[PDB]
């Protein structure tokens, strides 16, 4: 048994993909959440001043997608062929690119509001349409079994729906995919048992 | 397999793939398009972006997903799962930074302001972080070159076009660039590639 400690804020955010992977693989870990009050303290110690980080047997890892890739290496979640592993990474990166456009840390309310609106109004539907086309009539995004891209799709879409509840109105196949992920017992169990935060 | 890489006539996000092909001695069609070609091609792509890599007629996208696919089971990947994690983290740290720049911005006033903002405040912190993380080592991860070293040299090249003094107080990061550039396969590609701003 290896010693895992996850450090992030109290919210889903960029740590959530790691938490889904831990739940799905049934791995016990310390889900260390922090208030903003403690943020400047810990920040000074961090290698690149960013969370989430994951401590593994006294060794520190950073970058949430780098960590998620490390944890799924050698598992069913990574993909069934070398090429399918690329597709998993590329779908994840495509989703992460779009989530990263949003100005999460913007101090000016009016600039943050205008940007969140532009992205959700013009960009988001282009992405939903491309994703819908990519999925087609298949059960999972890549190959014939669930991957951590399906986890990421579910996590990303959950946060987009908070700001734009009608996002998937004309995309029932993408809603089905969210339901299929949420129905995975280990994921269901995590969703039910997790702190209820907005983001 | 036969490889066809499609991107704009610039280093940009394709350059990491081009360094990996050079290093591994892999022949490939380096297909470069002008802006005028772009709308025609954009609709054929499942996610409407480039670069794309065609491997025996099958399309891959996302530059870093492709880089990770090409380097798997090679000396560029990182020797252990943990070191692979470090390689991914460094590349993601660098790529996060390069993504902040408003590459596609029309208004040159707000564009120059943000470029200078990022190069003034944010770039030196990242330089200091990288210099610390590198410590006593000659390469970013382990005891040999990885594609993270390539990516450093690629990202730093583009940053030095806008802020040539960025590595004045960081000679070990300069050394790292020169070590990447002294690799024969890389040196050879750098001498022969089309000379572009970006
Ligand atoms: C300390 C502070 C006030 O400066 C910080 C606190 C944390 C904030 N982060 C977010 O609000 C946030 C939330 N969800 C995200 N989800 C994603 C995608 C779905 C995985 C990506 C980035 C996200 C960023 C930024 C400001
Ligand atoms: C269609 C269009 C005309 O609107 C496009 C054309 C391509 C443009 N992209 C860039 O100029 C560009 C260039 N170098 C880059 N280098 C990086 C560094 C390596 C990681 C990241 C992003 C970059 C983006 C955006 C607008
Ligand atoms: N690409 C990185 C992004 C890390 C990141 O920027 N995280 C934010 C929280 S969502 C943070 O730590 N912000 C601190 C700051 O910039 O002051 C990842 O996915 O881990
Ligand atoms: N994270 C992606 C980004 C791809 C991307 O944004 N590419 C730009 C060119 S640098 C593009 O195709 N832009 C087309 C457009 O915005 O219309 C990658 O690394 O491949």
């Amino acid at each position: 048994m290896p010693n895992y400690k996850l450090t992030y804020f109290n919210m889903r955010g960029r740590a959530e993909i790691i938490r889904y992977i831990f739940a799905y693989l049934d791995i016990q870990y310390e889900d260390h959440r922090i208030e903003q009050a403690d943020w400047p303290e810990i920040k000074s110690t961090l290698p690149f001043g960013k969370i989430p980080i994951l401590e593994v047997d006294g060794l520190t890892l950073h970058q949430s997608l780098a960590i998620a890739r490390y944890l799924t290496k050698n598992t069913d979640l990574a993909g069934n062929t070398e090429m399918e592993q690329c597709h998993v990474d590329a779908i994840v990166d495509t989703l992460d690119d779009f989530m990263s456009c949003f100005p999460w840390a913007e101090k000016k309310q009016d600039v943050k509001e205008q940007m969140f609106n532009e992205l959700l109004t013009y960009n988001a539907p282009h992405l939903m349409q491309d994703l819908d086309t990519y999925l087609g009539g298949r059960e999972w995004l890549i190959g014939n079994s669930v991957t951590w891209a399906d986890f990421y799709w579910e996590i990303c879409s959950t946060t987009l729906l908070v700001f734009k509840p009608d996002l998937l109105d004309n995309h029932p196949r993408l809603v089905t995919l969210r339901k299929k992920v949420q129905a995975i017992p280990a994921v269901a169990n995590w969703i039910k048992r997790r702190p209820q935060t907005k983001l």
